């Protein structure tokens, strides 16, 4: 058992990411016969340093999973990654927390494994390039770096929404991320404070590795508004250390182990 290479050879670089072809889940389990029950895989011919969780927030979207499977279990394992897929889905119809359901993702998934590296993913964003490595760096990484939805061009330097990746311990060091943003806006730019104050920085890949779609129904040329940083800098200074991991609460309603991954239906509150 030797330790995996540097850069899997396994790669293939561009890839044809595209949503004309439906699909069905039955056909991507046989396509993906390693894949064992829950959503979990670790490579064979060698030891994968990374093991990481993937977490996806999510609720009634499960047209877009689908398609967040077909493409990416082929590609974690071309990158020679020891992972597990988590479907963090929200029971109940109050507004959204992405940040929240997140926190709850890192939580459970410890139960199963003793992953060190998290990557946090929108269901609806697919990387382009197999070389954007869904893995942990020595600071915090944004994944989803050039999204076709944006021009292919990152909306603003200290944007870290989409996809990212941090290690246990960088997870840690923040105190998580906020429970309180509900679906206000802004839970990505205050994760980037935390970031600022805890002095680490933003990792990325170049801007064509870092290429990615964005699950967008039939076809959609028309690139989304603009976002812009909502500034809560001050506002993070006072609350990163009361609002994050300390204070989650929530309650696991069901759990059930899908072959390609694991569903957490959880009941995490209202706003108030």
């Amino acid at each position: 058992l030797t330790a995996c290479p540097e850069e899997s050879p396994l790669l293939v670089g561009p890839m044809l990411i595209e949503f004309n072809i439906p699909v069905d889940l039955k056909l991507i389990e046989q396509q993906n016969p390693k894949v064992k029950l829950g959503g979990r895989y670790t490579p064979m011919d060698c030891i994968s340093p990374h093991k990481v969780a993937i977490i996806i927030p999510f609720r009634n979207r499960q047209e877009h999973l689908k398609y967040w499977l077909y493409y990416l279990h082929p590609i974690l394992q071309r990158q020679q990654l020891d992972y597990g897929i988590y479907v963090i889905n929200q029971a109940g119809e109050s507004m959204f927390n992405r940040a929240k359901l997140l926190n709850v993702g890192f939580k459970e998934a410890l139960k199963d494994y003793d992953y060190n590296c998290f990557v946090f993913s929108d269901v609806d964003l697919i990387p382009m390039n197999d070389h954007n490595t869904y893995r942990c760096f020595s600071q915090p990484r944004h994944i989803s770096v050039a999204m076709d939805k944006f021009g292919f061009s990152l909306p603003y330097v200290q944007y870290f929404g989409g996809v990212s990746a941090l290690s246990k311990q960088q997870f840690l060091s923040i105190n998580g991320f906020p429970n309180n943003y509900w679906g206000w806006g802004g839970e990505d730019d205050d994760i980037y404070n935390r970031l600022a104050f805890r002095g680490m920085s933003v990792s990325r890949p170049n801007a064509v590795i870092g290429k990615c779609r964005m699950i967008r129904h039939s076809r959609d040329k028309k690139n989304e508004p603009n976002p812009q940083r909502f500034d809560r800098i001050a506002h993070t200074k006072e609350t990163m250390l009361s609002d994050g991991l300390n204070s989650l609460t929530y309650m696991v309603l069901e759990v059930q182990r899908y072959p390609l991954y694991t569903k957490i239906t959880v009941d995490i509150g209202t706003p108030s």
